[PDB]
């Protein structure tokens, strides 16, 4: 008989599995240690687990922080996308009714809040992503503050999981990095190194209708089980194929973010994403208004190149390139119509590809 993903029998399945450990992949890392500089030198190619927030410029609020204050601070009328998880479907309700099925019993469901993203509310002020985040991130860097169009709203999501909760694999949108801090409890990641292969067993899998009843890492080479625990923060590349087991009732902070080391994974999951036609829900808005303006960045670090003639690193050349690419097939005369809803006010496509193109040029050599 086929098991759907996220049933009380496939957890207990799921829980009697052995995994490799992600010793091999993911590595342990002081706060005060990531840095740009280590970015830079590792690729973040790899997870990266800090077990101690000290150093990273998080703020987070006191452990003694609970779901009743969400519903709090966040606002009890507040609409929210529940995940029922043994359908694997999911649903909208207040705020204060999942926070009612949260705390009652016996809890019958198995419900989890895992899209909740409170940067619009009175609890924004309480959290503050790692400085690593701000100090890669595209929009915070590159994003102008008086622009026309809403910044992406995905840098501050709260995620509440009871015992027994369970995420299916996936990669998060837009081909994002993510830092995931678990205040209370702790999340179990099982996760697939982005290898083509892997990333096109993904797509082929999460398309095809019996998906939910098909287990992904048993089509893989390698599945690392990894266990956040409390106060600690998971950081996700790019790429990376993951899901979730809940073992104990959780909350954990989390925001997502692009940077330039990872512009062609970014694109491929892009591309992915676009394939598979899945709802918005869970999209990274506006991506593509991301890369225009990491674009702009790139022209104008160019045009800065050739008043020291100081070189462009060799991963922001292929970046603009691959971003370039991107430019042409997003202003081709068709295309226009379904991209230029996200094209940044007084930008010229033409002018842009081209004088990119050109500085491409000028670097290889
Ligand atoms: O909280 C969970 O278990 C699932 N979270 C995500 O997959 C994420 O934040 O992108
Ligand atoms: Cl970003
Ligand atoms: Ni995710």
């Amino acid at each position: 008989k086929p098991v759907q993903n996220g049933s009380q029998l496939f957890i207990k399945e799921l829980r009697s599995r052995t995994f490799p450990s992600a010793e091999d992949v993911v590595a342990r890392v002081p706060g005060s240690q990531l840095t740009l500089g280590y970015m830079e030198e590792h690729g973040f190619t790899e997870p990266i687990l800090v077990p101690k927030k000290d150093g990273l410029g998080l703020a987070v609020p006191a452990p003694t922080f609970y779901v009743s204050d969400v519903e709090n601070y966040v606002g009890p009328e507040r609409s929210v996308d529940v995940t029922d998880v043994t359908k694997q479907k999911d649903c909208k309700m207040k705020l204060k009714e999942f926070v009612d099925y949260y705390y009652s019993t016996n809890r019958k469901r198995v419900l989890n809040v895992t899209n909740l993203e409170f940067s619009d509310t009175r609890m924004s002020s309480f959290v503050e992503p790692p400085d690593i985040v701000k100090k890669l991130s595209w929009v915070e860097n590159y994003w102008p503050d008086d622009a026309l169009l809403a910044k992406p709203k995905v840098t501050k999501y709260c995620l509440i999981c009871v015992k027994d909760s369970y995420t299916d694999f996936h990669i998060d949108s837009g081909g994002a990095s993510a830092w995931y801090h678990v205040l209370k409890g702790e999340k179990t990641f099982y996760l697939i190194r982005p290898a083509s292969a892997n990333i096109s067993l993904y797509e082929r899998w999460r398309s095809a209708s019996n998906h939910s009843e098909m287990f992904f890492a048993d089509q893989v080479d390698k599945c690392y089980k990894c266990i956040v625990k409390q106060g600690q923060t998971l950081f996700i590349p790019s790429g990376w194929i993951y899901a979730t087991l809940t073992p104990v009732d959780c909350l954990a902070f989390a925001g997502h973010f692009l940077h330039s080391l990872s512009v062609e994974m970014q694109m491929r999951a892009y591309e992915v994403e676009r394939r598979l036609k899945l709802g918005s829900l869970t999209q990274f808005p506006n991506f593509e208004t991301a890369c225009w303006y990491m674009g702009k960045h790139l022209l104008e670090a160019f045009k800065g190149s050739h008043k020291s003639g100081k070189q462009l690193p060799p991963h922001l050349v292929q970046g603009a390139k691959i971003l370039n690419g991107a430019f042409r097939s997003w202003t081709k005369k068709q295309a226009l119509a379904e991209h230029e809803d996200e094209l940044p006010e007084h930008f010229k496509p033409s002018q842009l590809i081209k004088d990119l193109a050109k500085e491409i040029r000028l670097s290889e050599n």
